[PDB]
């Protein structure tokens, strides 16, 4: 039997609302530590993890290690139907058809009770990338997102580049071009350089990523030259929502 | 020559924004007693019946009955013209073949006029269905809205279950399952449900979410159920009358 | 080298909100006292001029008065680039082939730079027609795009009608008729040298009362022989001006 309670359920809101337009379907992995997700989108350029340890919940069990396959816009469709204020409780039984979902109103003449049916999934066992922080600059995660929105109007790819503490945007287009120059300083940019990165990304995933905004005031961007960036939001005192992107290639000189 | 002045006018905009959605063309029945429709909503589904009594207005005067034809659809498109705090006349002449509203803001110097053309119209006599009361739910209207559109997400079709202390809302579909309850309450954020014979009955939502277009105007809505006679989802306007919304629970 | 440095960036973010749909593609000149546009719409129906005088931004430099041609489109997008607070600045070289835009924000650790390609116009001149006041109409700006909006579900076209006694805005169509009647009073003022009764469009007044965020307050100016004048004051820099001939 899996049990968890969670006080604060628009946490739970935010991570439905940050996944659904990235991925349909992904296997919750459930077990004693807490709830742990890892999908792809369908182009496979860009990789989700969640994580959301048992010490977060206000009430944990976990019996028996669970893999839900599970439909996103299924269970985001649910999750509209709690409110902002309401504790939800998540329960299955031990090999899980159905996921339970409980809303309760903060004060009490209401509770609703959601059960959820679970697919089948082809799961394609994931490497989570070596992290080897190059650059990381920490801004505020509204910046963050309008960044993004912004050079989306001028073209399609951004390229960041990290130097002595400074850190730039760029895109171009056929009606011009554009650039974005951030400087070091929960209002506060910090830009933390160890060997200077410059790469290309596509802006639809980025504005994919920034979805995430509500689940934290400041953003992480972890750039590295062999790596996958990271886009990481921390979620409250549990666990984080990380976004992996790889560099677009380029054309040959 | 009919002429009824309102002073609170954003009480015909309410009513026509909710009943716009539901219906194109309708009659106006206007005698001394006030002002009163009904009709069939635009599928011929669900019945809806509005109540103003002369009493509420400011002014009232109808020297001889008329029905009038109104395009629901034009008439909103005026009121959509009047402020919230506007006073609002409304002024035919017994050749009824337009009728006028007068938009007064309330610093007076802002007047609209605007005449609205009248229809030809060939109306299906209804009745207004036997109510039973078997069972009566009286419930924040919001709450009441955000039942239904949450609902609507699950399943097309709300059954309704009401126990003494308690009633349920449940649907389903592919996805799943959902229920919710609501305990009755310890003034307009009460629950409260006189339950005289045990009720279980099933409604599309698609017409329950129409219905509650209708939620601007009353803090609270009531649900009178019953197994052989059409719901009745009721919005209480002001002091002068209401809108009910009447669904039957079978074809029979 | 032109370069011009304006505080209030919004000004510029609601000019372009104002300009967009109404002219595809104008010509801006940059002079010693400021900058000046004028241009017929899409349509070739009404005619803008916007103002904005030199000494309303925080730095002006005109070395050579320039003539750019501007995609309008482009422009807005680029401002939508800019947040409300930021300190906005434009600059071009003297045969300028490019326009930059620099964004400074509130918090000075962010600067925004854009570079606009520059349209190669066939640079028209009009000419201004010559005001006579026979009507001019003061009120919030706001009563007035909810008076076309309002009056646009009735009918395409508003009879606007002045006397000593206020202004009457009037249109007909299918499903009936209806007419808003102003008086002297977030005020409303009315001087009315010599009675007007005109018709225009309604679809070209919708289209100027997206200039309603430039000011609390819009002038009517009319008058029988000319374009009716809608006006909005900018700041204290200048001014957004329509015009628009009377239908027959």
């Amino acid at each position: 039997m899996f049990e968890a309670r969670l006080v604060q359920g628009s946490i739970l809101k935010k991570v439905l609302e940050a996944l659904k337009d990235l991925i349909n379907e992904a296997c919750w992995d459930i077990s004693s530590s807490g709830v742990n997700l890892q999908s792809m989108d369908s182009s496979h350029v860009s990789l989700v993890q969640l994580t959301l340890r048992s010490e977060g919940f206000d009430t944990y069990r976990c019996d028996r290690n669970l893999a839900m396959g599970v439909n996103l816009t299924s269970m985001s469709k649910i999750l509209k139907c709690a409110g902002n204020e309401d504790i939800i409780t998540l329960r299955a039984e031990d090999n899980a058809d159905t996921l339970a979902l409980v809303f309760e109103a903060p004060n009490q003449e209401k509770v609703s009770d959601y059960e959820m049916k679970l697919m089948d999934l082809d799961v394609e066992q994931l490497g989570i990338p070596e992290q080897e922080y190059s650059c990381v600059v920490k801004m505020p995660s509204g910046e963050f997102a309008r960044i993004c929105r912004d050079l989306s109007h001028i073209g399609d790819a951004v390229v960041i580049s990290c130097a002595k503490d400074g850190v730039k945007f760029s895109a171009s287009g056929e009606l011009g071009n554009g650039n974005i120059k951030l400087s070091q300083t929960e209002e506060a940019v910090t830009i933390e350089m160890n060997e200077p990165v410059q790469l290309t990304f596509a802006l639809r995933y980025l504005n994919f990523f920034t979805k995430a905004t509500p689940l934290s005031s400041t953003v992480t961007l972890i750039m590295s030259a062999d790596v996958p960036l990271v886009v990481e939001y921390k979620i409250a005192d549990m666990g984080h929502l990380k976004y992996y992107l790889a560099p677009k290639i380029e054309d040959e000189e």
